[PDB]
């Protein structure tokens, strides 16, 4: 008899552990369609400060990392409540750039890592809330990054004036920023951290 799925039973679906949030993803089925889903204290207690969004069509419960979930070691802990109408409770636990600079370029280099059937992964994103991972090759080529690869790394090679470069300007000083997505798959959990490659220059080097 397994004990720890007694006391800490796996959830039934995925949960995604955010930069800012986490979300959970609930198993599609008309039985569950008759339950509802809170978040709580270990005890069963409501958290007072915590506010929670539930999109019924997407079958999702999305809540901040302040207010909602329990510092443990190693990260946060966060558990919900799910009712009929015989309850349940499932907890869930989130964990807590070798970049090259040149005169018209940044450049930088990342693992392919690509690997208990738990993968890790790369990706590279562009945009500010609205937009997603381009990781694919034809988007990120589509967006001027340039990609050597080998059997162990990859290198890419993107020019300052890119689509997928950022630009960023606070007077004189100015800054050149990639962001990125490192991404772990777990069967039933995801996990994403979020990474940057960033090129300032000298002031008066970029004054030319
Ligand atoms: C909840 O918010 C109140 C408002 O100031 C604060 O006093 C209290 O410490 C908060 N509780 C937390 C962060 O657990
Ligand atoms: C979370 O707790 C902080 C405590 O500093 C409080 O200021 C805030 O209003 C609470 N709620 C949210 C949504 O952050
Ligand atoms: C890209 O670089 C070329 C040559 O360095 C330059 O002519 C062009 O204006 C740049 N694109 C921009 C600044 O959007």
């Amino acid at each position: 008899i397994d004990v720890s799925q007694l006391v800490n039973p796996a959830f039934p679906g995925t949960v995604t552990c955010d930069e800012r949030e986490i979300t959970v993803e609930f198993p599609s089925s008309p039985g569950t369609k008759k339950w509802h889903a809170s978040v709580v204290d270990p005890l069963g207690l409501d958290m007072p400060n915590c506010t929670y969004i539930l999109d019924p069509e997407k079958l999702t419960l999305r809540a901040t990392y302040d207010n909602c979930t329990r510092r443990v070691h190693g990260g946060h802990q966060m558990t919900i409540r799910v009712m009929n109408n015989g309850a349940v409770m499932y907890q869930f636990f989130c964990p807590a750039a070798s970049t090259i600079c040149q005169k018209d370029f940044m450049s930088f280099s990342l693992p392919r890592v690509f690997s208990t059937k738990v993968q890790m992964g790369w990706s590279i994103e562009v945009g500010d809330g609205a937009r997603a991972k381009t990781l694919t090759l034809p988007e990120a080529m589509k967006e001027g990054f340039s990609l050597l690869i080998d059997n162990h790394r990859m290198t890419f090679h993107v020019p300052f004036n890119a689509t997928g470069v950022t630009h960023y300007v606070q007077g004189n000083s100015h800054l050149y920023m990639v962001s990125l997505k490192l991404t772990f798959i777990s069967p039933g959990q995801k996990v994403i951290f979020s990474s940057q490659a960033i090129c300032a220059p000298d002031p008066l080097e970029h004054h030319h």
